[PDB]
């Protein structure tokens, strides 16, 4: 295949700069790295290439990849090329993909707008073959800046693989029957509309309230708070598919039990020894939850009660009611109480200065492997 | 089928009715109706441990004490274990019993480095025990929380004996060069099992050691990379003696050498996702350490032991003991901040999430092998 030439291409490149992150930015290496992409014989001529080398070459000068992020940013096609330093996505160097867009919702894009890019990765080099690459932020290339009007991609295909993986068994071993009806049996292609619209309504609100990121970024990266901030995002998600009513009704549902079964089951296991930041705020979520009448345990199972949407408004609430002092207070005062929030919900270990998986998910995740 | 495996049914059976009554552990009326439970299970009553722990419990609102169960177990009275557990790391156990069988052990290193260690294969036990999280047994993780210095800790040999064949191996293979632990090639369980039981004996021994032992320091240890800081300084301790007490057989010594090395250098140093655990920030620590002071070589991503690598142990050693013997003139939070200070020189340190990444060497291997 053409494409397949071309990734095959990248990911012998690859394979030679592996080993070489220490001199991604020096000119020399730089220098070669482009005559090298340049002379792939397949890979060299395709226009996204084109623009790689034009900004590697000048690198020296100006060390940013401004005509590849424009090619990216203006859809010139459907291919993503580039060198990359994402500390998180650590198997990224120089990689390749090509993607697919999905059906996106006119009210749902308009209203909540934001350049987010739900995407299926068709083909791809190694790098983003990885599980631990579930999206593409602007800061991720090597220039490693960001614009309020850079595209984010999310490859929902890998959502979807993660549903199908961990969430669908664990709704039914953890859930009471008839919890997530919409969710019973659902098609790829159905979880896949419900999880476009969860990162759209994710990224939408991580731009709204009183600390929004990327100005608060640096004071949301400890676990507990980078996992409340996710969480908190994600609320709002599902109360806007609840309560916006020019949504379309099925498919606010469905997003609805989407987001809900995500943060309530499979988040809510991540991590291991200890919960990564999205479980513990997962676990602030069911403890809160089962304390104000949100959910109820019966022999194991969760039952969802009626009353959860008016339990949600309320935990947002909450939280945006801390987040509003800010105003008034500074922004390590705000931390210390998210925090103080966070570790009456959860089981913080003061001595560890970490935390511990809540028993309900600890028995969980040994019964199911997950 | 089994006397034992009729027993461990019972408790099996126990241990399900009470799980979701963790709450009610030390609930004075949740223990009398265990106690007698217990006492009226047909074939784990007979047991003296058994009754030794209705007694206990029975007791507990005056002593809340397990010193009749703990009395069994650390005099040997027989070969099995059985108590109510609340240990907070080891979760899966509750109501659990055990049947367990010894190891040989070298008889200079068990009076030369002696401690009330007890490693130790799992022969039959109930669920709680089957999980593998759960690779040890401590004093304090009975439901009276008290350890005493002369409790007997249990090691469960066989789960690091597992772990070693389905990681450790693999890793050896994939990540260093041929010929690294010549000793620990194709070994089998007999061998590596001797190996690890030497381990724990050193481990154990040498965290009483030192000027900031354990658990005198315990609670200005447990910060994660303080933790592991911790595990590293007892293991590399039990590397020098392996390679420097001469006292020791020389083909056991060498062989405990390799194992103790192999797992600190590699398992240990992929552990926790998606961060690295206690023990990875100080396997990384250790690894970029020795590449930088000429202990380990890369060689296309393959790891080379250096000849030089028994000095720079010791110096890497030494360098933690003149951190920690400054708690002598310092607080024990200012030798905690020179301890961190160190360790974040050698690891990747996230200062905002105030955190830690697998360093880039070892992230890699984890998405290459799996582990
Ligand atoms: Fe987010
Ligand atoms: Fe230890």
């Amino acid at each position: 295949s053409p494409t397949a030439a071309v990734i095959a291409e990248v990911d012998e490149l690859r394979e030679k700069i592996k080993g070489s992150r220490n001199s991604f930015r020096d000119q020399s290496f730089l220098d070669q790295l482009a005559q090298h992409i340049a002379d792939a014989p397949h890979l060299g001529r395709q226009p996204i290439a084109r623009a790689l080398v034009e900004d590697l070459r000048g690198y020296a000068s100006e060390p940013r990849l401004a005509a590849v992020k424009a090619h990216i940013n203006e859809e010139r096609d459907q291919h993503i090329f580039s060198l990359f330093d994402a500390s998180y996505f650590p198997s990224l160097s120089l990689e390749y993909l090509t993607y697919e867009t999905l059906p996106t919702n006119p009210h749902l894009a308009a209203r909540y707008a934001s350049p987010t890019m739900p995407v299926n990765i068709i083909a791809s080099s190694k790098g983003f073959q990885s599980r631990v690459v579930v999206a593409l932020f602007p800061e991720n290339h090597i220039d490693g800046i960001q614009r309020g009007d850079d595209l984010i991609f999310y490859f929902i295909n890998k959502f979807v693989e993660r549903h199908n993986r961990i969430t669908r068994k664990m709704i039914d071993a953890v859930m009471a029957e008839g919890s997530f009806p919409l969710l019973r049996g659902a098609d790829d292609r159905t979880v896949e509309q419900a999880s476009s619209w969860w990162v759209r309504l994710h990224e939408y609100h991580h731009r709204q309230g009183d600390m929004p990121i990327p100005e608060f970024l640096r004071y949301k990266k400890l676990k507990p708070l980078a996992g409340l901030e996710e969480l908190r995002v994600d609320v709002s998600g599902m109360l806007v598919c609840l309560n916006d009513p020019e949504l379309p009704a099925d498919e606010a549902r469905l997003a609805y039990e989407y987001i809900l079964s995500e943060r309530l089951l499979r988040y809510a296991v991540e991590g291991i020894p200890r919960p990564n930041a999205d479980a513990v705020a997962s676990q602030l979520l069911f403890n809160y939850l089962s304390e104000h009448g949100g959910i109820e345990l019966h022999g194991g199972v969760i039952r969802l009660c009626p009353e959860l949407p008016a339990v949600l408004t309320e935990f947002l609430d909450r939280i945006q009611r801390i987040e509003q002092r800010i105003h008034t207070t500074s922004a390590e005062e705000v931390q210390q109480n998210l925090l103080e929030f966070t570790n009456r919900y959860t089981d913080y270990d003061p001595d560890a200065k970490d935390y511990r998986h809540i028993p309900f998910f600890a028995e969980i995740k040994e019964r199911l492997g997950v």
